Parts: structure tokens; sequence; C-alpha cells
DNA sequence: CGGGTTTTTGTTAAGGGCTGTATCACTGTTTAAGACAGGCCAGATC
DNA sequence: GATCTGGCCTGTCTTACACAGTGATACAGCCCTTAACAAAAACCCG
DNA sequence: CGGGTTTTTGTCTGGCTTCACACTTGATTTGCATCACTGTTTAAGACAGGCCAGATC
DNA sequence: GATCTGGCCTGTCTTACACAGTGATGCAAATCAAGTGTGAAGCCAGACAAAAACCCG
């Protein structure tokens, strides 16, 4: 309810005053019932132990620098950041949700007694969020971003008799109340040196848990828990930047095939993900050594735009969020370009394209509503990425034939959009998964001939992945919705919320409660509650 | 507590699924018994009517602009405003408050069935809050402004037989919680014609409401109330502004005797209070219709600085809070002088005063953690004056009697600030009632003689009113600190809570709904539930 | 008026468990509008 | 050409222009109990 | 070890009890959806020509 | 002289950067409000007779 203590405190007293009775219980008695749902207090213990990790399981919020040299001899550094210790978080993830874990351990016919090898399935994922500044006073003080690392447990099985069976699956993966905050900095997400002295202690201890196994106590007898780590909720830039990539304009496009932009268009949809991090590393050696000496021009196609050490550990994947959005974007475009005529009179000028932009709005804010926006966000996707937009927008251009093509490729790509948009599509669209190989092999021939005034050289990125690696991740992965970034894209508001209802201004423990409310928030044992009225 | 609909709505679902039972209401409920406390609610009778105003008593929240005429053929107005009808305003707080004049009626030994002529002493307050807005995208841009029109019920009396007893006195006059709010709107302060537009129809109203006698039945029995208005609640600068006085630097100065600058200086203290309404009025008619043919630098002496006409009534006051931050302002200004020696060596540069600014900052920040500001607030004024610290600042001047010339000058500045700072001197501090003309002399002596080279022609305003109308605006309105601005200045702060947590955004919508919650609020019948922990 | 009784009450101090409220460290990071007085140029004028 | 006078420009001044609200910590009451000894009306009993 | 002493149960037929509960039908409350409205661009970075300007044969 | 080439200038094109939350309406479902006599689930009757948990020769 985003109550504050002094708010809590007049309606608790209030509500005792009035019943007589105590409803609502004290606050001390609510900073001891917190006590035991933050990071730091349950006994756990790995084997073998930890390397390069302490040993303690009393380790709450630390800060996030981790002993950072702050002089004025050293880089100057200013971001204060605040952060868990993966492991004791990942400890208290665990036994948020252990009455889940029993329930599903039951439900899927297994002795609730048991304490085998339960194997974990963490998705984590960092997004940093831009103007999380505010007006507390008489001035626009500054533009200030922030960057949340963020996990969820996204799926627990244990391998009992001779099989693996779910234990627990998380049932809506992407929610802004299932995404556990483990590290809050105040940084450009683009400052390389700084993002990297906050990063690497957790790709340390992530590094080092992934090798060893977790003994918890969990309701009487102890259970050891193995994890496996899946880097996915990074969007295209994070993704460049963190693995060490050139940015999204060069030439090599595909962050998971080495492909070049002008290869990409001669060939669509023949590629297959060989872009690993083992590799990259490989890669990245390979430039900084240039073992054949070779030029510039020739050791970056040797090394395929690798010219930065991989500092994270990323899977190959595409984000839906993000892969949706700029398909929108590209196709509220290439309306723009009909309306213009061009496949048949190129070159306009700087403001006839406005033109031809005012007179698509204009119409579609009057046979939609559909209001105009200057940013493209995913409402504004959902309502124009309709076969109504290509009915409404046919009658703003002369030929027909563009109605026919326009009507089939709208056609095509909602007859696959939901292949990567669901969350399971094995099993909730499995004909549009089986025929994908076909509707968007006719996509790209389409693309290929009745649109070529575009799609001669540049080919987007996204419809490189979109129409290239969908079938192999899919088959790879399960599912591609579900691994992406909404979870982390939807907690900003909560930051800002929390930053201004919950907090103390002090700048250094001002960011402890941001953490520690948004812990909260995102807890289960709590929304159990919050959810009582669905019996 | 400041709970959304969706927030308290969660609260109430989440206590009766866990509960059982059914603590909280739902929000229908609240609705309902929300229709009652709100103007425009109960029967009341004007008798004899009142003129110009309607008759019907169910009129609530209604448009500010009083149906201004708003074409493209009309001065543009586009300043949002919601009000109260003044009489239903007034009805709503007394039937409000009917408890606590009943109890009053209890305690003072009347009849509960008593219908006596209730005269009621209402306070008038406009403050014009700045920077009411809120980046709601990208772009610090715009600045807006706004202006609330208030009113706070101040005393109840009737006239049992031939003797006026006190049914009710407010406890805190100048507080949050008790200015009931009247009519806000989104205009500069100072945009004349806009202030007119929009405070032409309450004057009206409040106008109409001075021959009457509202007839109420309040706890059965019918009640006669019969009104006074005093217009007080008004920093200097609105006085100014809706009196029709030259503006604050002028060489007229008070605003209640018709005195020069000059003439404040050479006599400081044995001026009346001379300058009312109806006085204000006459002189503006002289002015414009100039009866005497006189050129303008003497017409201004004939009128004594009035040219505009008067729009509101209010009284010959003092404010209290702006009262005392500008003497504690003025007395930081003499420390900066001190400081440098002015009266030495004088005349210095546009650097020496920085660097004096400077100095007397970090010597207090030093001694006092006393972190100096811009914007003078409230609490650097009531930290600033006192005796401890001129004894610290007595340590920077190289002069051995310019210590004494600012200890006395401090003693005989706090044996009078209690004068008017309290609410009611006559039983808080009479001594220092009886001696405040004494001590205000020998402080203007103090002035004129040690200081001459600060007060030889330029007074300060506030050195005039404080000096010399403090001792008969007692004696005519008993306290100055009842009748003050501090209730209005304070509410600014619910004002923007409300505009971001509680409403619609619909620009027409997105006014009333904080102008309901205000007066909510500042109802009673819901304090003394709110207060139901003491009791 | 008493006067044995009830019938209930008043009191002591240590230590703890609990609860309610006050206190604490801390965060804003220059005004804008108008009045009047010099002072110096700048042009009107003898 | 010398001189008298007004206009413009800065420059000082005087009124305003958002700090109470956040979580955490610290006291200050305040009741429970040991065990006994004494104390206001409540009231028949004499 | 299997046999024996606790807690714990079945157990009596009577009369008792509170209270759910039959069976309408409209006047209320309560739940859960809708609804109209709000924000009013880019900012770094890659690649490509193209023009010009200075170098070179 | 004549041309080549390299540097700077825009100029497009790529990924990215803030919309669910406010108070209001408005129908569907629930309940509930009486009627009046029912039976049903326990209550408890002091005293008596077949089982689980553990002592005991
Ligand atoms: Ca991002
Ligand atoms: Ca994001
Ligand atoms: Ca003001
Ligand atoms: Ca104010
Ligand atoms: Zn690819
Ligand atoms: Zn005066």
């Amino acid at each position: 309810t985003f109550l504050s203590c002094s708010q809590y405190h007049k309606m608790y007293r209030t509500v005792k005053a009035i019943t007589g009775r105590q409803i609502f219980q004290p606050l001390h008695a609510l900073r001891n019932a917190e006590k035991v749902l933050l990071p730091g207090y349950h006994p756990f213990e790995w084997q073998p132990p930890l390397k390069n990790v302490s040993s303690r399981t009393d380790v709450g919020i630390i800060d996030g620098l981790s002993g950072l040299a702050s002089s004025v001899d050293e880089y100057p550094v200013d971001t204060i950041a605040k952060r868990f210790r993966y492991d004791s978080a990942l400890v208290s993830a665990l036994m948020d949700m252990e009455e889940d874990i029993l329930e599903g351990m039951r439900s899927q016919d297994l002795d609730d007694y048991l304490n085998g090898p339960f194997t974990v399935v963490v998705k984590e994922s960092c997004d940093g969020m831009g103007d999380v500044s505010e007006k507390h006073g008489s001035g626009p003080a500054v533009p200030e971003k922030a960057v949340r690392f963020s996990f969820t447990v996204m799926r627990i099985t244990i391998e009992h008799g001779s099989q693996n069976v779910k234990v627990f699956e998380e049932p809506k993966p992407n929610s802004e109340l299932c995404c556990k905050p483990l590290c809050l900095m105040l940084a450009d997400e683009s400052d390389h040196e700084t993002l990297t002295a906050i990063l690497s202690p957790l790709i340390a201890e992530r590094e080092a848990m992934k090798s060893s196994e977790l003994t918890l106590e969990m309701g009487g007898i102890p259970r050891t828990f193995k994890f496996i780590f899946r880097g996915t909720g990074y969007d295209e830039k994070l993704v460049r930047e963190v693995e060490g990539l050139e940015a999204s304009g060069s030439v090599y496009i595909c962050t998971l095939c080495d492909t070049t932009r002008l290869e990409a268009s001669q060939n669509l949809v023949f590629h297959s993900i060989t872009r690993s991090h083992a590799e990259n590393l490989q890669r990245y050696e390979v430039w900084r050594s240039n073992p054949y000496h070779e030029s510039v021009e020739e050791l970056r196609d040797r090394v395929k735009g690798v010219s930065a050490k991989p500092f994270i550990e990323t899977v190959p994947s595409i984000d839906a969020l993000h892969c949706d959005i700029g398909n929108a974007a590209e196709f509220y475009k290439i309306f723009q370009l009909e309306i213009g005529e061009v496949y048949k009179h190129p070159n306009a000028s700087k403001e006839e394209r406005k033109r031809w932009q005012a007179t698509l709005d204009k119409h579609l804010r009057k046979r939609m509503n559909l209001k105009p926006i200057m940013r493209m966000n995913g409402n504004f996707a959902r309502k124009l990425m309709t076969q109504e937009t290509v009915d409404a927008v046919c009658e703003l251009i002369p030929s027909e034939e563009r109605h026919e093509a326009l009507r089939e490729l709208m056609d095509l790509y909602l007859k696959m959009k939901p292949v990567w948009r669901s969350s399971c599509p094995a099993k909730e669209c499995p004909e549009s998964l089986c025929q994908y190989s076909f509707n968007s092999q006719r996509f790209a021939e389409l693309l290929s001939t009745k649109f070529k005034y575009r799609y001669e050289g540049k080919i987007t990125n996204y419809f490189h992945k979109t129409l290239a690696h969908v079938p192999e991740i899919i088959e790879r992965d399960g599912s591609i919705g579900a691994w992406a970034s909404e979870g982390n894209q939807s907690g900003n508001k909560l930051f800002r919320r929390f930053r201004k209802m919950n907090a103390r201004q002090s700048k250094c423990y001002e960011m402890e409660d941001v953490l520690k409310h948004h812990w909260l928030y995102t807890s289960k044992y709590l929304q159990k509650f919050m959810n009582a009225h669905n019996a």
C-alpha cells in the first residue's frame, strides 16, 4: 500500500482507539517480521565453500562499490550503490518460496520429505533506467540515471527417479513483482568503467556459486540446491556493451551469428547461432594479440567486430519486447514510405517525408482516434499493429496492388508474431510454430520483391533476428517471451515511488531503503497474503 | 493517510479476506459518508435573502470562472479554477463544528436548546503559492503558479442576555488543518485581471452576507448565525495589490498609516492607524477625478499613494510570519555589516560584501552547525535570532563597544518578539505587553544612535510596523499571531500531494478533486476521529 | 451519635515485557517585479 | 561654441519566491508479582 | 519379546439448547468491470558519399 | 598543371531514453429482511466398557 511508518502508525492507533481491539500490529512488530524476510537471516552453507566469497550468513545490504578506492588520488567516483551478496540473496529468495516448492512437490506426487539435488534456473537481467531525478525544491536539478541488476527464480526442478520434474515454474515470468532486486547504482549504463567496477564482484560470486551446492534447511530437513544461471534480460545495447561488441550501427548486426548487414539481405533465413561467450573471449584475444599480423580492416573481419573484452556472460537470445517495438516502428516508417509512393519515384526531400508523416498521423487519429506519439511505446505498438491498420492506410495510397502487397505482409507478420510473443509456444500455438518456417520464408520473399526500395541493402537488426533465429532459439530454450526484460522494465515506477515516499534522502541510507522496499515488494510470502481474495 | 481508491480497496479486501469480518467499509460506503461532509448538503435560509446570490442549497463545487466568456473575441483567459459558493461553505463549516459548539454551550453553562443570534468571526486569507507544477515527461520548461482563497471560523459567540460569551474559539488559529479552502485557481497572483475576474464573485457573496442572518437547524432546534468577516491572511504584496497602493518599494511604506519613509526614520514610534478601505476608495476617487486640478507630483501627495481602485476589503493589520522573517533578515544584514566595521570605513565595494557574507557563513556553520541558505525560511530565522548567536558573532569585531551595541539590541528584540508572536499576549505575557512601548522606544533610540550609518534614511517596512503599530493592533484585535497567514502558507504542502496522489489529470476534474479532498482533510468531524487515541 | 465488619483500596520497590511518542541525521543548492537615485551622455538652446 | 537640461543605464532596496517528512533509535511510562501492612467509603450491628 | 497400566475414547437414552433453515420477493449492498484523461525526442555511434584542399608526379 | 586522396561535413540509419494510475460511473451478483415451526449438531447426565501409547514381569 506504499504507506510510510508515521502514516501506518496513524492508522494503527486510530483503528485501535476506535475499535478497542488491536487489529493492526505496532511498528516494532513489523521491523521484527521484516528481519525475517530480507537476506542475512537464515543459516546456510555451501559445499565446497565458495572461492573468494565470505562464509558469514548474516550479510545484509552491502555497499555496492565493494570497497572501491575513493580518494583524491584514484579515478574519481561518486556513484552511490547498494547491493546484496549474491549467495545470501539467492538463499533468501529460495526460503521466500519454500511453501510453493513444497506445494509443487506434493502436486507432482513426490515425497514431501525429500532433499534431492534441486536444480534451480535463474534469469538475471540489468536494465539502466533514465531520469530518476526529481524536483524536491525550487530547481530542475539534473539528469540522473540509475541501473538495477536483478534476477528471478525462473524454474525449480528435481532429478527424481530417472527424470526431471518441474517442482516449480514461474507463473508470469516477466512481471514487475517477481523480479527481485539485487543491485542498485546511480550511474550511466554506458559508463563502462564504473559499471564494471560495480558489477565485477557480482560476476565473481556468480562464477563461484556456479560450481558448488547449497545446503539449506527448508522446513525441517535440509536440501541441496544446484544452480544454473542464464543472463537473458539484457536489451540489445547492453548485450553489445557487456559482451564486448561494437555499437548497433555496425556492419555486423546479429549478436547471435556473425553475418554482415549486407549479406544479411542477399540471404535472409539460413543462419545459425554461433556467437558464444568463450568464442568471444577467444576473438578478443586474437584482436589484442594479432598473431597473424593483419591490418585493422582484415583483423576486424578475422574477429567479427569484437574489439573489447567480454565482461558478463550472456546467452544468445532475442528480446521480445524491443523486438516487437522495433518491428512496429519499422512498419510505421514503411507506411509513411508507401504514402510517399516511393516505389516509383525515389529521393524526395527532408520535408516531403514530414508532410507524408503528417498525412499518416492525421488519418490515423481520424480513423482510430490513435493519438500520435513521438516516442514509440508498446501500447502504440499493440494499437497500431492490426489488420485494421492496413485496412485504414490502404485508402491513402493510390494503387491497389500496394494494398494487396501490404495486406499480405501484415497478414504474415501477425501470423508469426505469437511464436515469439507467447510464453510457451510449444503448446499455446504449436501450429504457428510448426508452420513458422514457411510463414517467414514467404515474408522474406515478399520483402525482397515488393519493398526492395527499402530492403535491398540495409535490413534492420530485429527483422534479421525475427526471421532467421527464432525457430532454433525455440528448439533450444523453450519459449522466447518468458526469457525477456519486461520484468526489469516495469520496476522503474517502483523505484521512483519508493525513492519519493519511502526513503531518507541521506544519499547513503536513501538507497538502502529503496533496495529493501523493492525486495519486500517483490517477495512472495507477502503476495500470498495480498492475493487472499481468490479462494 | 492520503490513500488512493485502488490502495484503500486493496487494503479493504485484504483485511476482509484475512480476518473474515469486515472492519473497513467498501468504497461506495465512503462516497456516501463523504456526500454529507462536503458543502451543498444541508438546508439553510438567509433572511433577508442574499442579493445576487441564488437560493438553492445544493451547490457544491462550481467553475470558478463564474461563466467568464471564453471565445476568440474576448480577452483570452485560460485559468482553470474551482470554488464553493461562499454561503454553502460557511453552512458546511458550521454544521461541521455543530458538536463542538454544542459542547461549548454546555461548558459555558447555557442551554443546548438556545437559539440566540450567534455572531461568528471568520478570518480571510489568500496566498499565491508558486511553482505548483511537476515534470510529467521530459522538459523542465513551464513553471505554473496557483492561488488559494480560504477562510477560517475563528470564534463563535452568543449574546446571552446582555453579554457575549465565547461559545467557541479556535485552539490553533493559524494551523495547517483549520484553514478551510474555498476557491483555488491556476493563475499568477499578480495577473490582476484574472485575479479580479475570479474573486469578484466571492467578494460579491461576502458583501451580500453582511446584512443577513443564516437560519440553520442544528441539533434539532434552528439557530440564527450572523457573520463578521476579517481579511487578514494577506502578505504585504497582496495587501498593497488589492488595496490600491503602490508597490512595496515605494515612499509610502506602512499600509496602516500614510507616512513617508524619510518621516518614518525621523519619527520612529509615534504613528496612528489611519488607512481604512473606505478611505482608500475615496482617495482613488480623488485620484481618478482630480477635483483640485493639480499635477501628478502633488496629487500623489494628496492621495497618499493610492492610484488604483481598491478591490477587496482587508483590515489594517500586520502579518507575523513575514514580520519576524523580515526582521531576522535585517539583523543578518546588520551582522554582515558589523563584521566589516562599515562604520569606520564606509562605502566598500561589491567584493568585500561577499567576503563578509562568506565570513559570517563559515563562522556560524563552524560555531553552531547553522548551515546557511539563500531563501531565508522560518527555521533559519528561529535559530539565528538567539542571544547565543550574537554572543558568537561578537567574536568577529575589532571594536570594543559594538559588542554591547549588539547585545542590547538583541536583548530588546527578544523582549519584543513574544508580544506580537503570541496568540494571546494578554494572558501569555502581559508584562512584555505593558513594557512593549518602553522597549520599542529604547530599541528605536538604539537604532537611531548606534546604527545611524544604516537607518539615517531608509527604514524597512517591518521595522515600522513592528515598532509603531503593534501596541495598537493589540488593543484593537487582541493578538497578532492568530490573525496571520501561517495557516494558509502551510496548506501549500497538501495541494502538491493531492495534485499527484489524488486527481484525474483531466485538467477539469483534476482541480475539483484537489479542492474536495482538501475540504475533507480540513474537516473536523474527522479530526476528532483521528484524535481519538488521546481522548 | 458510634463501631466491628465489609467492599474495595493505596502502598511499598526490581526487573522485565511491552508500547507510544519524541528525537535525530538529513535533504533545498537564486529571487522577479517594481521604486527611486545618481551619473553621465547628449542634444536643445542662448 | 558654450551651456543648461532631460533620457537612459545601472545600482541599491524592499517585498516576495519550496523544509516538514523519512526511517531508525531512544527513552519514558506503564502494567504483573512477590508479600504484607495500612486505608476511603458501605453497612449492618449495637 | 509378548502381556499389562496409563491416556483416551465409544457410550448410555433424556431432555436442552442455539440456531441453520425451509420459501417467497423486492430493496439494499458489494464486486468487478469499464471510462475519459494524462507524457507532448531522440542521444550516442557507424557508415557513406561529397566537396574541398592540399599533396604529388 | 592535373589529378588523387584524405579530412571534415552533413545525412541517413541503428539501438536506445518516461502510460498504468486517478476518481468516477454502472450494471451483475449477493444478501437479506422478515415472517414460524421444524429438526440437526453438539451439551452434559455419573458411571461404564472396547482401543492407542508405553511400563513391566
Ligand atoms: Ca535498456
Ligand atoms: Ca528499460
Ligand atoms: Ca505571498
Ligand atoms: Ca506563500
Ligand atoms: Zn543473425
Ligand atoms: Zn506605519
